[PDB]
């Protein structure tokens, strides 16, 4: 209705009222609809934009909306357009803006950032009053902002600036940024944050209003730091960052025209350094300074890199002389030196003129006493740059090579080296040596002048320093440094002439000991040594020696250090010079060297080292002097006393007490605070004096006899054997005491005296030391052995043996009582050795009354079952701690047992009986079995002591064993599981869980007490089934599934047995899933039990970030907002997971695996992840979050790292575990447990931290290099953390047999296959060897020898053919020795040989096959073959042996070996060498053996073999080496008569006798057998076989030479085959054929001419023969033609018969001429010599 107008406005106002009340409705949906309809009506807008603006203003619509709706981004997005509509007609006021800014006062972060992005989007349309009002509001917030508040305000400001479309508002934005970054009330973090904000605002907003003010803003910054109120550093880095991006190369010049930075910053540095120095005099009690000076320096450096500017002198002056030269803090000087180091690297920046100015002006003017390491490199580069510009040095490759001598800098570099500390002096010395030693062109001809001038000037400086001494201490350092200069200078010279040079240095070294300066003497002596001997001294000594031959003052000069040097040069002359010895001995040599040692006034003012060196040199001289005079008297007793006192003093490290009354030296020997250890140079003095004493006693024997009665020469030996140190000295002393008593004694009394002396210190001093007795016992053993072997009778032997026996019994009683020896290992080994050596001095009635006697002390029994085999006795008891633990002690016990067994059959019998019943009674009762493995060791391992027990891997079982290791290593688990007693379809699952617990108990006990290296889990693999389905041992699976199944099964087993869930309590945790809503105060909490902690790995880099992700949780918003069951609406909710209960042990999983749908397979992620050793879980727990928001330890230590290495489908698992010890990490992989070096962080990064790295790849035989990015596919998978035997886990709520058995079996088997056991076996078998010889007038063994042989052969057979030869080479040890022992036993006895054959070779029916063919060891097969040959040889004289299925044992052995040829030989190729080698050896023995082989038709059967057609199948291995077969055939055939097949080529002439039969054979064994002739001469297969295959052999040529003699048919066949081989064969194997043909052509029988005719020409009209092959090979394959020509040259030059054939047949001469002409032409285009000899035979 047109007349209804006011009602239209009334209804519009009512609609406004209803909408406003709808906004007032607390329901968000009502406010949602009201906001939507407000947006709708505003967009459609009698209603203009003014009236809605007012209505919003007075009603404060925004105020109601802003109070709650700001928590949702969509509400802000909707309100944005309403705010824009309000603003665009100037309706928003400051109070409304204040309310907008009041929204961030104490509100949540989401609301604050919502307000911020709203303001950022609205800032474009705000009026200037609104914006600057917002700006001082920002400043007011800045006044009270927190740390996060300040950074979010900066983010808001950057949002505002980025959205600035027109660069007008950014002016005030940057003004505020400058105000904030230059306000000192705000910490340094917000400083750099605001600076970065400013820089990024100026960088990428360059669309408009950024350029052309860059200069304006940078000039504003320059003017800002042009005044000094601490604006300098921030403005400086501002300008530095602006110039980093913002044309730049000419920009520096533009800012150099009128606003120079380098100069202005130079004045800044100067006027600020002086400002600090103003208060540095009174306020010095503070600390550095560094932060600002380094920043300004780095500004200068970055600015002066690419601007192409030259640093002028004035600013260089003002920044060098005023900055560091006159400074306060030493760090400023460091900064300046690092500056002048970096500035001039490889390129000048100050121009050569200015450098040559300032370096000489003030850099060299600096006092070297104040200069540091950076100064060294800067000063070096200053030299190099300055000197290489003037034209004095050349850079060359690296070293700045010298071309001048008058340096401008060396004048004060000497001042630097003379006045500095150690490091600066070392650098200066390096500079001087690298500048002086290397001389190049234009000066390379002047070595002598420069070196001499340097040495002379430097020695003059040394003298100038020297004259001041007579302030003292530092000049010593001056001398040391200058002598270091000398020593280095000569060090680089090699890679003197002036006598004054050593004459001054003598006095220099003399002063070194005068005022007691160590380095002076050492440096002087080193310089003297590193020098050729002085020319004057050597000629003077030689002239004096010549004068006196046709000198005391020379070696007794009053200067101290010159005597030592003169002794050094003397020893240099003696030791290579051949003439000077005779001169030295003649004049005064021996007497003066000895009086050198026995006098008191040798060297009054002597140093601790001067006497040492002088002595040691005189001793080395006297050793060779006595060695020379040995072959052919001056030494006396006083010389011995002097040398012994010298050794007394030197063994104490107290050579200065070499004039002691000999009681004090004993006093410091007797454990005087352990401060008398001999040095590394007293050792040589002691040793050399020992050889001197030995040689002197060799000269004079009677002195040592007289020394025995003295109290000295008794304490001397005791001290040097027990009370001394430096084990090498003791070893030398014992060796040479033994040498003295062996050779120098010339009697038996000294041996008895030393033996008695050594035996009286056993219980007194040999036990007190207990560690130095290893050589005292060595002397005891050696002296006793020598006394036995030399038929010397020790007086008191039986009583000492009884004492040793009682001591051993006491030791065994101590071991039985406790389990540990009360002594050391050396004492036990030495006592066992002494008991062994004392055992030789008894008859056979003794050594049997000790061991094996009914009433004696049955020492064999206690030995066997208490020292060596207690474990074997335990094992024997089962089948119904050893005293000798260390391998040396076991060896000593073995030696004692052998010494008991030697010479006594009644002791060997019992030892053998015990050994058989303990090891070889199980199977070796009728036959000897085998291990079926031919290189056998116990495959279990030793289990090193400090290590642990691993677990066997079947190939894919790592994800069980690693988890089991990790679970066991937790002490609570290992204590709890083993303590659960009584463990030995619901019921089926209950029994399954019980079995799980029982198997875990068994494996835990095994790992706790097994002595093997690892364990192989039968029951573990048999019992467990994964999720019911059986576990496949060859199938890879995730370790997490197995861990979950195992922990669930163990918890079920514990619950079913009434025990608490220990695994759940220790490892399991519980998450507290919390849901907190933003629009309503409703909160939801629940508990979720878990066992392993899962952390994201792809999107996280460290464990801390992953754990903080749980605290942050996830936010549900929009369509994904959580629906509240109470409010019945969707609202934003923060879903976070917090740990409620903290387990003592925490398991954390790394989610490094996922699935790829494109690849249709599991994939592995190897992203770089981090985890610390110590973890603080408190911030991530419920308590920590509650404490932070404001409404039982929490720290954990990493102890176990499960690591995966390989593909996701496969891969390998292992562990890294900390062992809980009271005073570490270990490597747990499968059955191996080893130490690891992962404690370092770099190893942690390399091994388990994973990640990508820039790998280096080497390929193409180390000639190609490439860089490839590689991923660490080996990385950690689960992390175990331990918090910092619990009765609760054992308290109720609702077997050690297998370990012992397997330990005992392991010990028994390990003892069986020990190396020491094999040496013991060798000793036992080879002992009694001197008793096994027959009587001289008889050829059979006496009763005792026969019994010993029988017992030894029985035990040797059992041992060897059960486990001896099958053991691997390392332990079994060169079975040739076993063969030698078997030979020693077997010979000289017929019954023993028959027993061995019958019981070892003829009762298994497989011995020969397995030991000759099936054995994959050349040495074992060879030893067995040689043994068979031995037995066959020595059983020929024996009677007829019974047949083992008038035949001797040799016949049976040969038949048995030949029976292998029926089927066994043609199965075992690559192993046939030793079989036919056995046949070779047997023939070589003699004529009877050859006859025996021939009567067996061995040659015929052997010839058939290698041509198939044999007794059995052909050999399957086609590449069979049958050389020894051909050798046997050749040797056997050559011992036969072939005279039937001979023709002399002249009618009526008888054939010549054959010279090529077997030598050392009087007459042929028999006429050649028909079956042999049929294969040799009638048939041609064997000849071809041996020609084509048996090449280079010495037997094939012998056989062919023997058979071809006077045999036209055989010679024809051989020649045909040889010519075929010469023509049609490879040229690399033609030399053997040509050599064999040459040897055939040299047979000087009556067919030689025919053979030569048929070889040179060939078979007529067949184009074969040497000439035919030469003609064919002239064009191609010329090497064959050359080799044929060489063979013909040899034939013509070595055969007189085949030179008349050539000379006498014109056609052959023509062919030879053609051949030699071809060879000459080819060589014109060894060969040269062959061609030279070719036409010396030409006519």
């Amino acid at each position: 209705v047109p007349g209804q107008e006011e009602t239209v406005k009334n209804l519009e106002i009512f609609r406004l009222k209803m909408i406003l009340r709808l906004l007032q409705i607390s329901s968000f949906n009502g406010k949602m609809n009201a906001l939507n309809e407000v947006n709708k009506v505003i967009s459609s807008v009698w209603l203009t934009a003014e009236r809605m603006a007012e209505w919003i203003q007075q009603n404060n619509i925004l105020s109601i909306v802003l109070r709650d709706s700001l928590h949702q981004p969509q509400y802000v997005e909707k309100l944005e357009k309403i705010l824009r509509f309000v603003i665009k007609e100037k309706a928003l006021t400051l109070q409304d803006l204040d309310n907008i800014w009041a929204a961030q006062a104490g509100k949540h972060e989401a609301i604050v950032k919502n307000v911020h992005d709203l303001l950022a989007k609205l800032a474009w349309d705000f009026s200037p009053e609104q914006l600057d009002h917002l700006f001082d509001c920002f400043k007011a917030s800045w006044t009270n902002a927190s740390k996060k508040q300040r950074e979010k305000l900066l983010e808001l400001i950057r949002r505002l600036a980025e959205d600035d479309k027109d660069g007008v508002m950014a002016h005030k934005v940057l003004n505020l940024l400058w105000n904030l970054a230059h306000s000192d009330d705000v910490p340094v973090d917000i400083m750099d944050l605001a600076l970065s904000a400013h820089i990024k605002i100026l960088d990428y907003s360059c669309s408009q209003d950024r350029d052309t003010q860059k200069i304006q803003w940078i000039d504003r910054f320059i003017e800002e730091l042009r005044t000094n109120d601490k604006w300098v550093i921030p403005a400086l880095k501002q300008i530095r960052e602006i110039c980093s991006l913002f044309y730049r190369h000419d920009l520096i010049n533009q800012l150099q025209h009128n606003h120079a930075l380098v100069t202005l910053v130079a004045e800044n540095l100067a006027t600020y350094m002086e400002s600090m120095r103003l208060y540095a005099r009174d306020h010095e009690d503070y600390d550095p300074h560094v932060q600002e000076v380094q920043e300004r320096l780095n500004f200068l450096r970055f600015l002066l890199k690419d601007g192409q500017l030259w640093l002028c002198a004035p600013q260089a002056k003002q920044i060098w002389k005023c900055l560091a030269e006159n400074a306060v803090y030493l760090c400023d000087r460091e900064a300046c030196f690092k500056w002048y180091s970096k500035l001039m690297g490889d390129e000048p920046d100050l121009d050569p003129d200015i450098n040559k100015d300032f370096f000489e002006s003030n850099v060299l003017q600096l006092d070297p006493s104040l200069l540091t390491e950076n100064g060294m490199k800067c000063f070096e580069r200053f030299f190099k740059a300055v000197n290489c510009r003037e034209g004095k040095l050349v850079a060359k490759r690296r070293a700045y090579m010298m071309d001048d001598l008058e340096l401008i800098g060396l004048d004060y570099l000497w001042r630097v080296v003379i006045q500095s500390n150690d490091d600066i002096a070392s650098r200066a010395i390096d500079l001087l040596k690298e500048i002086y030693t290397n001389l190049g062109p234009r000066l390379q001809v002047n070595q002598v002048v420069i070196h001499e001038d340097f040495i002379q000037s430097c020695f003059d400086r040394l003298k100038a320093s020297y004259d001041t001494l007579c302030c003292a201490r530092q000049e010593a350092v001056r001398m040391v440094r200058v002598l270091t200069v000398l020593r280095e200078y000569i060090n680089e010279c090699d890679s003197s002439l002036h006598p004054r040079y050593i004459s001054f240095l003598w006095q220099v070294a003399d002063l070194g000991s005068s005022l007691n300066m160590p380095p002076l003497r050492d440096g002087a002596r080193v310089l003297m040594k590193l020098m050729p001997p002085d020319s004057t001294t050597i000629e003077k000594l030689r002239a004096i020696c010549l004068d006196h031959a046709k000198l005391d003052s020379l070696f007794f000069g009053p200067s101290a250090s010159q005597v030592l040097y003169l002794t050094e040069v003397v020893y240099a002359l003696l030791m290579p010079s051949s003439d000077f010895q005779f001169h030295f001995l003649k004049s005064g040599g021996l007497p003066l060297v000895l009086s050198m040692l026995t006098r008191n006034n040798f060297l009054p003012n002597a140093d601790m080292e001067t006497r040492r060196g002088a002595y040691l040199n005189a001793l080395k001289i006297a050793k060779l002097l006595l060695t020379a005079i040995g072959y052919g008297y001056m030494p006396d007793i006083c010389v011995i006393r002097a040398i012994q006192k010298i050794i007394w003093a030197s063994g104490c490290g107290s050579l200065q007490l070499v004039f002691s009354p000999n009681e004090e030296i004993t006093k410091i020997y007797e454990k005087t605070n352990a401060g008398n250890e001999p040095d590394l140079e007293d050792e040589q003095v002691c040793c050399e004096a020992l050889e001197v004493m030995t040689l002197c006693f060799a000269l004079i024997p009677t002195a040592l006899d007289a020394l025995s009665k003295e109290k000295a020469w008794q304490t001397f030996i005791i001290d040097l054997l027990l009370h001394c140190h430096s084990k090498t000295v003791r070893q030398v002393a014992q060796e040479q005491f033994f040498l003295m008593c062996t050779r120098c004694c010339m009697g038996h009394r000294p041996l008895l005296f030393f033996i008695t002396l050594l035996f009286t210190v056993l219980g007194s001093t040999a036990r007190e030391r207990a560690k130095h007795s290893g050589d005292y016992f060595t002397l005891l053993r050696h002296l006793l052995n020598y006394a036995y072997n030399s038929n010397i009778n020790v007086p008191n032997a039986e009583v000492l043996l009884n004492n040793e026996i009682d001591w051993l019994k006491r030791i065994r009683d101590d071991v039985k009582r406790t389990g540990e020896t009360g002594i050391e290992e050396t004492i036990l080994e030495g006592h066992l050795g002494v008991t062994k050596e004392l055992l030789a001095f008894q008859t056979s009635e003794k050594k049997f009354h000790i061991g094996c006697e009914k009433g004696g002390a049955n020492l064999i029994k206690e030995l066997i079952d208490d020292f060596i085999f207690p474990a074997s006795n335990v094992y024997l008891q089962y089948m119904r701690i050893p005293v000798c633990g260390s391998p040396p002690t076991i060896n000593a016990g073995f030696e004692l047992l052998v010494a008991l067994a030697v010479g006594c059959v009644r002791n060997l019998k019992q030892i053998v009986d015990s050994l058989t019943e303990m090891y070889y009674i199980g199977t070796a009762i009728t036959t000897c079995e085998a291990l079926t493995e031919w290189e056998y060791l116990p495959p279990v391992g030793p289990r090193p002591p400090k290590g642990f027990v691993g677990l066997k891997n079947a190939g894919a079982t790592c994800y069980m064993n690693s988890v089991i290791q990790q679970l066991y290593m937790i002490p609570s688990i290992r204590n709890g599981i083993l303590a659960i007693e009584g463990t030995g379809k619901t019921e089926d699952r209950k029994e399954y869980n019980i079995g799980v617990l029982r198997h875990l108990q068994v494996i835990f006990g095994h790992l706790a007490a097994s002595r093997l290296q690892y364990y192989v889990p039968r029951g573990f693999w048999k019992q467990f089934r994964l999720w019911g389905e059986p576990v496949n041992l060859r199938e890879q699976h995730d370790a997490l599934e197995f861990f979950n199944s195992l922990v669930d099964s163990l918890d079920e087993a514990l619950k079913a047995l009434g025990h608490p869930a220990m695994l759940s309590k220790v490892l399991g945790g519980s998450f507290a899933d919390q849901k907190i809503c933003q629009g309503c105060p409703h909160r939801y909490e629940c508990e979720e039990s878990f066992t392993t902690l899962n952390v994201d790995i792809r999107n996280h880099q460290n464990l801390l970030d992953s754990l903080e992700q749980y605290v942050k949780g996830d936010l549900l918003e929009g369509a994904n907002a959580y629906h509240c069951e109470k409010c019945n609406k969707k609202v934003d909710t923060v879903k976070r997971l917090l740990i409620k209960k903290l387990p003592p042990v925490l398991a954390i999983q790394l989610k490094r695996f996922d699935y790829d749908w494109e690849r249709e397979c599991a994939i592995k992620f190897n992203d770089y992840f981090e985890f610390p050793r110590e973890l603080d879980m408190e911030p991530y727990t419920v308590a920590g979050v509650a404490k932070l928001e404001g409404d039982g330890s929490t720290k954990y230590r990493l102890v176990g790292v499960l690591v995966h290495s390989g593909q996701a489908s496969g891969g390998h698992y292992y562990s890294y575990i900390i062992q809980r010890n009271g005073g570490r990490w270990y490597k747990f992989d499968d059955g191996d447990v080893t130490e690891c070096k992962m404690d370092d962080d770099e190893e942690m990064k390399n091994q388990c931290f994973g990640g990508e790295y820039m790998g280096e790849v080497f390929d193409h035989m180390m000639k190609r290099m490439s860089y490839r990015r590689q991923k660490r596919w080996w990385n950690a998978y689960i992390l175990f953390y331990e918090r910092m035997q619990d009765d609760e886990l054992i308290r109720y709520i609702s077997i050690e047999r297998s370990v012992r058995k397997q330990n005992v079996q392991f010990m028994h088997n390990r003892m069986q296959y020990s190396m020491e056991y094999f040496q013991f076996m060798k000793k036992l078998l080879t002992c009694n060897g001197v008793y096994l010889n027959p009587p001289p007038g008889q050829d059979h063994l006496l009763p005792e020898a026969e019994e010993i042989t029988m017992i030894s052969i029985q035990l040797a057979a059992r041992f060897l053919f059960t486990t001896g030869f099958h053991t691997k080479k390392v332990v079994r040890g060169s079975a040739s020795d076993w063969y030698d022992a078997l030979c020693i036993l077997l010979r000289h006895s017929k019954n023993v040989r028959f027993w061995f054959a019958h019981n070892v070779l003829f009762n298994v029916s497989n011995r020969f096959s397995e030991y000759l063919l099936e054995c994959p060891s050349a040495e074992v097969r060879g030893a067995f073959a040689k043994l068979i040959v031995f037995i066959a040889h020595f059983s020929l004289q024996d009677g007829p042996c019974p047949s083992p299925f008038n035949l001797s044992l040799s016949d049976h052995l040969l038949r048995a070996v030949l029976n292998l040829l029926r089927r066994e030989v043609s199965e075992h190729g690559r192993h046939l060498q030793q079989y036919f080698n056995l046949f070779v050896m047997y023939a070589n023995l003699g004529v009877a053996e050859k006859t025996q082989l021939l009567k067996l038709s061995v040659p015929a059967t052997f010839m058939l073999v290698s041509l198939d057609e044999g007794p059995g199948p052909p050999i399957k291995y086609q590449y069979a080496e049958l050389g020894k077969l051909y050798s046997v055939v050749s040797q056997l055939i050559r011992c036969c008569n072939v005279s039937s097949r001979m023709q002399s080529s002249i009618n009526g002439n008888p054939p010549l006798p054959n010279p090529f039969g077997d030598p050392n054979l009087s007459q042929p064994i028999m006429p050649i057998q028909q079956n042999v002739a049929d294969i040799l001469f009638v048939r041609t297969s064997y000849v071809k076989k041996i020609i084509e295959d048996c090449s280079n052999s010495e037997e094939t040529v012998k056989l062919l030479r023997f058979c071809c003699w006077e045999n036209p048919q055989f010679s024809s066949t051989v020649l045909s085959e040889l010519l075929w081989q010469v023509a049609y064969s490879y040229t690399y194997e033609l030399r053997p054929y040509l050599d064999l043909l040459l040897q055939i052509l040299l047979i000087e029988d009556s067919w030689q001419t025919h053979r030569i005719h048929n070889a040179l020409k060939g078979i007529p009209d067949d184009r074969d023969g040497l000439f035919d092959t030469i003609q064919r090979s002239k064009n191609h394959y010329q090497k064959r033609a050359y080799q044929c020509i060489k063979c013909m040259v040899a034939l013509f030059s070595n055969c007189p018969v085949a030179y008349q054939i050539l000379q006498g047949n014109g056609d052959l001469k023509r062919k030879w001429t053609w051949a030699v002409e071809w060879l000459g032409d080819e060589l014109e285009r060894s060969a040269r010599m062959t061609l030279a000899k070719a036409c010396e035979l030409c006519p």
